[PDB]
């Protein structure tokens, strides 16, 4: 996509949980299941505002635990998240370090979602005792996402992806150039 970001409607991803998503990189939180996405897919860099992932909805399905590779199930449920946040390359090399020089992370995945714990997504998705998974994602209509958006936290905040056709397409737009 514009900026050299890698933004595909479907693919393979790794998954982790995180806490504290009330002031996320898109500049609006959402009261429903949400995630951060790795920088190369987010479409912006820290401090440059919303990227084109902002507001888009994705169905996430886990089917492997890379840290418990002998585990065959049960996995959690498929969940639909709205992307509100950025997982920067800096400080997140293992899961979010995809760049234009090396477009997969340490688990071989070209995308990563950090599912926010606060609003319940992680408890639905991760079986008890598992904090990292790999699997698939598919961008879906936000008709499949439940909840309401939060208020704008700063000028330029954007969740416009929530009404966009799937990638490739443009809603909030990408900022700057993808990490290398
Ligand atoms: C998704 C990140 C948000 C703060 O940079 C946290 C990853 O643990």
């Amino acid at each position: 996509a514009t900026g050299g970001y890698v933004q595909q409607a479907t693919g393979q991803a790794s998954f982790t949980m995180y806490s504290g998503c009330g002031s996320p990189a898109c500049g609006k939180a959402a009261s429903g299941f949400t995630a951060a996405i790795n920088q190369l897919a987010f479409g912006s860099a820290p401090g440059l505002g919303a990227g084109d992932a902002c507001g888009r909805c994705f169905a996430l399905t886990g089917n492997h635990d890379p840290y418990s590779p002998n585990y065959t199930g049960p996995f959690g449920q498929t969940i639909v998240v709205k992307v509100t946040d950025l997982c920067p390359v800096q400080g997140n090399q293992e899961f979010c370090g995809q760049t234009t020089s090396n477009p997969t992370n340490q688990h071989g995945m070209p995308f990563h979602f950090n599912i926010c714990e606060d609003t319940g997504g992680s408890a639905k998705f991760f079986p008890s005792g598992h904090g990292a998974l790999t699997g698939t994602f598919t961008e879906v209509s936000c008709s499949q996402w439940s909840g309401s958006d939060g208020g704008q936290l700063w000028n330029g905040a954007c969740l416009s992806g929530e009404t966009a056709p799937n990638w490739p397409s443009t809603a909030c737009g990408n900022k700057g150039t993808a990490p290398s």
